[PDB]
């Protein structure tokens, strides 16, 4: 029994010059891939990501282009082979989101814990 | 756990709508969840955004699946407490556009999921 | 209810193995593999699992063999609907063995299957 995260960042294409879902992902996995690793060099919690493009949709009003705005979901578990305080764990993933969302220049970002019972094959 | 999450996976019916990509897909898709949300919020205040990720589904290919799978798109959402002040009119709006939206794509089944989840919004 | 599991699965698409030079193609080709285990199972046991899959990339450190940017993988989910399942943890034993199934036919080191409770609404 343990947790996985789930991140939903925009890929802010006129800041970062991208014109591809994959640049974006691309983009996004590189970022998520430097923030992991220093974390991982302070705390001993390496945080992976599994990351998948996709579009948010919302109100055209609120700032929602039409048909929706293009955007990364990251995913990742805990692993108790990897993980041995749940909490740090958490706290580890707030604070790499917060970092996400600074980086990509986000002005807001959700961040998910979900409880799941992992089965891990090695 | 302190909210709700949900998930709606739907084919793209590329017989009805002649789309031939995995953006086309998404926007087709995008664009009839953008109209049939805002549509519901207007009638009850409550807008559900949705999160659309492309995707296969894969099942036997003698109830009609194609080999490999068929495209289809997943659309996923979380009820936000600073929208959100009733969870159980939330349940039955995000039911209501489920319904909509397997109408509006003229799909035979469609799939509701809700799921517990903590959401942590930075703003 | 409409209470319920999901199982979630991540794979690696083994390019050094298959060879495939787009996402579209890897997800092709887990799709097919899927495919022909779940119908396999379903024709021994009555049990078919069916799963929607996304294309993906795995995010690790590069010291440990991840690719800069990230690993291409596949996401598979699938839920249990009680109006095909008889048995909910015969249904549970199955997804396992078919995640091992899968590790095995896209010889991968390591893989993750989680299981998630939901509420399922079908309508049909
Ligand atoms: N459901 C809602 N009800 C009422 N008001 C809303 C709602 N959504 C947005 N608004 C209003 O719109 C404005 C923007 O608010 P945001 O919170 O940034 O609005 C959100 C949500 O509508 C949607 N969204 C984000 N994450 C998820 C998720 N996990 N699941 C489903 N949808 C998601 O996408 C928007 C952010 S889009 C990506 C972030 C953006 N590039 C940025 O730089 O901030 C603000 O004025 C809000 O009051
Ligand atoms: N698991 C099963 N076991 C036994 N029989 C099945 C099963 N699935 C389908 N059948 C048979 O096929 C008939 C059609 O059933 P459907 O429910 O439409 O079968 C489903 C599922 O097999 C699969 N599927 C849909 N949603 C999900 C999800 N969230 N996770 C995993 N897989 C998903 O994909 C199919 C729908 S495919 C997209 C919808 C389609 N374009 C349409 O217009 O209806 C049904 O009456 C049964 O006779
Ligand atoms: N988080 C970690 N912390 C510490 N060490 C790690 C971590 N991840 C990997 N390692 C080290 O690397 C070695 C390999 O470990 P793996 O378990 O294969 O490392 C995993 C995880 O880091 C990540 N990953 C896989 N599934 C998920 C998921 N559901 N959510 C988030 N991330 C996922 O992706 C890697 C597998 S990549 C795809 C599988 C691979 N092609 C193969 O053939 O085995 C391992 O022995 C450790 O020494």
């Amino acid at each position: 029994k343990t947790l996985r995260f789930e991140i939903v960042s925009g890929v802010n294409k006129g800041y970062f010059h991208t014109n591809s879902q994959s640049e974006s992902l691309d983009l996004v996995g590189g970022i998520w891939q430097k923030i992991a690793k220093e974390e991982f060099e302070k705390s001993n919690i390496y945080v992976s990501a599994v990351i998948k493009p996709s579009k948010t949709v919302y109100n055209q009003e609120w700032g929602c282009p039409e048909n929706g705005e293009e955007t990364v979901v990251l995913t990742g578990v805990a692993n108790e082979e990897f993980v041995d305080d749940i909490e740090k764990w958490k706290d580890t993933v707030i604070k790499l989101a917060k970092e996400l969302k600074n980086q990509m220049k986000q002005s807001t970002l959700t961040c998910e814990f979900i409880e799941t019972e992992l089965h891990y094959f090695k």
